[PDB]
C-alpha cells in the first residue's frame, strides 16, 4: 500500500493506482481528450490482432518502405560525414591552444546512427583523458566556456553565431551557423602597421611551422605590407594556420586573423554544434551505436520514432516529456525483449577513454548498397512489422504499472528492484519508468506524472492504429 498523487491538481491523493487513473480520466479529460476513445478502438483490435496484421499486411509493408525512405534522407553519404570529421579536427586545433592535452570527441546522433545529414547539430566533448583518469576533469567549466569562446572569436567566429552558456547546469558553448574550393582554405592576417622584410619572413615561418611542409600552398602580401594572405592545403590546415602565434621582430607589431571570405569558410564555421567538457555522452552514444547496428532495421526505426515522438509531443524534454535519447532506449528495449537484437551489457562499453579510437564517428550506410531487390523487400516487410510491434508492445504488452524499461539487465526490471515502486509525495515520478544505463537512480520519465503519462499512452495507441491504415 502507498500514496499516489495527481499531477494536474494539488489536492488529489489516493491509496490505489486504479483510483489515481480514474481520477485522471474523470477530472482531467481536458488534458487527455483522446485517451479513452483511442484506447477503446485499439482494444477492439486486440482480440483479432493476428487477423488485422494479416489483412493489413500490404499496408504494413508499405509503411516499411516509407520508413527506409525517411531513414535514407538522414544518410547524406560518407563525404558529408567527413565534413563533420574535419570540423572536429579544426575545433581540436582551437581548444589545444587553451589546454594542450584536451582532445575533441564527437558524440550524439552521428555516433549512434553512423550517418550525418549535414544539418543536425553535432555534439562535441572536449576532454583531457589523462586528467579524467586522475579524477581531475573537467576544470571549472564557466572559465573553460569563456576561454574557448574568446579563442573562437579570435580565429574569426562572430558573436552573432557564438552563444557561450557559462551559467547553465552544464556550461556549454552553442554555435548557431548562419545560412548562406581555394577561398574556404584561405586566411588573411591584418597587421596594425607595416611589416619589415624580417617581420614578413617571421609571420610566414609561423604559418609554415603550424601546418608543416605540405600545408602552405601560397602566401601573398598587399602593397603596404600590412596584410598577408595565405592559401593552405586544406580547410583544416587553414584553421591550424589561423591558430599560429606569430612572434614578429618589430616592437608592438600585432596581427588579427580570419578566413579570407565571410561566407565561404572551413567546416567548423558552417555547422550547428554544442561544445561541452564532460564525457558522459560518449559512453551513451557508443552503447546506442552497438545496439542500433545490430539489426538492419534498427536505425531506420529509431529515426522514424524520433520524428514521430516529436510531432506527437511525447518527445519534448523542456516540458518534462521524453528526450530523443529516451525514445531510443524504448525502441532498443523492445528490440531486446522481442529478440530482434542481442542484449549488450552497458558495462561492456568502457568508462575509460584511454583506448578510444573513434574520435571521428565511423560511417555506416543506412542500407547495404549491394543488396538485391528481394532482400530489400524483406527489409521493408520487417521494418513495418517491427514498428507496428513497437506500438503494440507498449500499448498492450509492456507492464507500465510494475516494470521498468531498462537495458541494465536482460530480463525484466521491476520498479521495486530500483526502489521506484513508491513515490516521495513536483515529485520525482515513477509512472512511466526508463532506467538510464549509466546514471543510477535516474528515471528518464521522472517529470511525467499521471495526466502526462496518459497523453503518452494516447500517442502510443494513435501510432498503433496509424500503421494499419493509409495514414
Ligand atoms: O538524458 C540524456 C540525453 C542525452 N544524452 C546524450 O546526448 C546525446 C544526444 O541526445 P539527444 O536527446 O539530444 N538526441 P539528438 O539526436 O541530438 O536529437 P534532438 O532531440 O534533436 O536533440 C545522447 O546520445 C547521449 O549521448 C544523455 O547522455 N542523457
Ligand atoms: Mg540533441
Ligand atoms: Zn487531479
Amino acid at each position: 500500500v502507498r500514496l499516489y498523487s495527481c499531477d494536474a491538481c494539488p489536492h488529489a491523493v489516493f491509496t490505489t493506482h486504479a483510483a489515481l487513473l480514474a481520477h485522471a480520466e474523470e477530472h482531467h479529460a481536458d488534458l487527455l481528450p483522446d485517451h479513452a476513445r483511442l484506447r477503446r478502438i485499439a482494444q477492439k483490435l486486440n482480440p483479432v490482432w493476428n487477423r488485422a496484421l494479416n489483412a493489413r499486411r500490404n499496408t504494413i509493408t508499405s509503411w516499411g518502405k516509407k520508413i527506409f525512405h525517411v531513414a535514407a534522407q538522414r544518410d547524406a553519404g560518407e563525404s558529408k560525414m567527413q565534413e563533420a570529421h574535419r570540423a572536429r579536427a579544426q575545433l581540436e586545433c582551437v581548444v589545444r591552444r587553451w589546454h594542450d592535452k584536451a582532445r575533441v570527441f564527437i558524440f550524439g546522433s552521428s555516433v549512434a546512427m553512423g550517418v550525418w545529414d549535414g544539418t543536425a547539430d553535432i555534439d562535441f566533448a572536449v576532454v583531457d583523458v589523462d586528467a579524467m583518469e586522475r579524477g581531475s576533469w573537467p576544470p571549472l567549466e564557466k572559465n573553460a566556456v569563456r576561454s574557448i569562446t574568446e579563442l573562437l572569436r579570435r580565429v574569426g567566429f562572430s558573436f552573432v553565431n557564438l552563444e557561450p552558456i557559462s551559467h547553465a547546469r552544464v556550461p556549454i558553448i552553442k554555435h548557431h551557423a548562419s545560412s548562406p574550393d581555394v577561398v574556404a582554405r584561405s586566411i588573411r592576417f591584418i597587421l596594425n602597421g607595416p611589416a619589415t622584410r624580417e617581420d614578413r619572413l617571421l609571420l610566414e615561418g609561423s604559418v609554415r611551422d603550424a601546418v608543416g611542409p605540405t600545408g602552405v600552398q601560397q602566401v601573398w602580401w598587399n602593397r603596404t605590407s600590412d596584410m598577408m594572405s595565405a592559401t593552405l592545403e586544406s580547410t583544416t590546415a587553414a584553421v591550424r594556420a589561423a591558430m599560429c602565434s606569430p612572434a614578429l621582430a618589430s616592437a608592438s607589431l600585432r596581427t588579427k586573423v580570419q578566413p579570407a571570405h565571410d561566407e565561404c569558410r572551413p567546416e567548423l564555421y558552417n555547422i550547428d554544434f554544442d561544445l561541452s567538457f564532460r564525457a558522459f555522452g560518449i559512453r551513451n552514444s557508443t552503447l546506442l551505436r552497438k545496439y542500433l547496428l545490430s539489426h538492419p532495421c534498427a536505425r531506420p526505426g529509431a529515426i522514424v520514432l524520433k520524428d514521430w515522438s516529436k510531432t506527437s509531443g511525447v518527445n519534448n524534454s523542456v516540458n518534462g516529456y521524453f528526450t530523443s535519447y529516451a525514445i531510443n532506449i524504448m525502441w532498443i528495449y523492445y528490440l531486446v525483449q522481442k529478440g530482434y537484437v542481442p542484449y549488450v551489457d552497458p558495462l561492456e562499453i568502457p568508462e575509460s577513454l584511454v583506448n578510444y579510437t573513434d574520435f571521428d564517428p565511423r560511417y555506416t550506410p543506412m542500407i547495404d548498397p549491394e543488396i538485391t531487390n528481394t532482400e530489400r523487400e524483406e527489409l521493408y516487410k520487417a521494418a513495418g512489422d517491427m514498428l507496428v510491434g513497437f506500438f503494440y508492445f507498449y500499448s498492450f504488452e509492456f507492464d507500465w504499472g510494475h516494470n521498468v524499461i531498462s537495458l541494465n539487465r536482460p530480463g525484466i526490471t521491476t520498479k521495486r528492484m530500483l526502489g521506484w515502486h513508491v513515490e516521495d509525495v513536483h515529485p520525482t515520478r515513477y509512472e512511466l519508468c526508463i532506467e538510464d544505463p549509466y546514471e543510477e537512480n535516474l528515471n528518464l520519465g521522472r517529470h511525467i506524472g499521471v495526466t502526462k503519462s496518459l497523453r503518452v499512452r494516447t500517442e502510443l495507441y494513435r501510432g498503433l492504429l496509424s500503421l494499419l491504415k493509409e495514414g
